[PDB]
């Protein structure tokens, strides 16, 4: 049991509200600069490019303009940024319902393709808005598809079995949320970027994600985007070596992180999302409603009261993570292959 496994497991089993908790990083409360506990790496605040992205281009994918945006670094973590959620009111309800009911959909792939068919798994956002509009409801019910959900991936398709992308296998990537990756990596002085893979996670409260390095694209310079919406998760940013001892730090609803530089190819893991304080219940900031009216030619697009329910109750004891990637180095392809 090395200093990792040995986080990760105290973690996973950690109680909730005790003092178990009092070591984790939380960057929500960070503008209290309250002094750092002993034994944890110092926060420090990151400059922003205020003037990289327009306020209008801000406002189209919900997020705040950047000069309200805080973010944070470690002290010992090159590279590594984290900004607490810094979207517009109501807007962490639009990505949330692409994430449950447009990204799930064909032709992107998700864990449920392999032993389920394209008819079988059409059905996945009807299923759950009939469920809540039943009087019958509640028989010990098996669980549906929306929650039987782990991984959807986006642009080029991850494989899991060989651990590499591949050109032959790409679905476009979705437009609205490539327009979001670019302004959250330019803010972050990343112009250039390219939203190419997407890997979706959809986390139960018992979920966990094991220490990893997010190594399988071609090009290392260039910064990994992890957003994060529902309940909250508690992270842990390890080093190069699987053994270094990490740094845990709460995500919660809205939450960006950019794994940039030296970052990029650190160890990490989730060993516990944690439910809501009350039980099952929404943090505040999905409580918040979308604007009446929206912008002009808004990627955030309304979202209804039936759909919002949908998200709202499976929201209530899950979280969903989305990652985007740039796979190729501007200026390379995949390697064609030899005979
Ligand atoms: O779930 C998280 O917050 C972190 N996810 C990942 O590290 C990943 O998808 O590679
Ligand atoms: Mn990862």
């Amino acid at each position: 049991e090395d200093a990792f496994r040995k986080l990760f497991r105290f973690y996973r089993q950690s109680r909730p509200g005790t003092a178990d908790l009092g070591a984790v990083i939380d960057f929500s409360e960070a503008h209290l600069a309250r002094s750092p506990k002993p034994g944890v790496p110092q926060v420090v605040r990151f400059p922003l490019n205020v003037s990289s992205v327009t306020e209008r281009d801000a406002e189209r994918v919900g997020l705040e303009p950047v000069s309200k945006w805080r973010a944070y670094g470690l002290e010992g973590y090159p590279g590594f940024i984290f900004i607490p959620n810094p979207f517009l009111p109501g807007c962490q309800r639009h990505w949330v319902k692409q994430c449950l009911k447009l990204y799930s959909q064909k032709p992107n792939v998700c864990n449920l393709d392999k032993h389920m068919t394209k008819e079988e798994t059409q059905g996945l956002w009807e299923q759950s808005k009939e469920v809540l509009r039943s009087k019958e409801v509640t028989k010990r019910r098996p669980r549906s598809l929306l929650e039987r959900l782990r991984w959807v991936t986006l642009g080029y398709h991850y494989n899991w079995d060989s651990k590499k992308y591949s050109a032959d296998h790409y679905t476009p990537f979705p437009s609205d949320l490539a327009f979001l990756s670019e302004q959250v990596a330019t803010a972050c002085g990343f112009q250039g970027f390219q939203a190419e893979a997407g890997i979706l996670n959809y986390y139960r409260l018992d979920s966990t994600l094991g220490i990893h390095v997010d190594r399988s694209e071609l090009d290392h310079s260039k910064p990994l985007l992890s957003f994060s919406f529902g309940q909250s998760a508690i992270f842990l940013l390890g080093g190069l070596k699987r053994d270094e001892a990490p740094t845990a730090m709460f995500m919660h609803s809205g939450d960006i992180m950019v794994m940039s530089g030296f970052s990029r190819l650190l160890n990490h893991a989730v060993p516990r999302v944690l439910p809501h304080p009350d039980g099952e219940c929404l943090p505040h900031c999905l409580e918040t409603p979308l604007p009446a009216v929206l912008p002009s030619n808004s990627l955030v697009e309304p979202c209804s009261v039936e759909d919002w329910q949908v998200c709202a109750t499976y929201l209530r004891t899950a979280r969903v993570n989305m990652t985007v990637r740039q796979v190729l180095a501007t200026g390379q392809d995949f390697p064609l292959e030899p005979v």
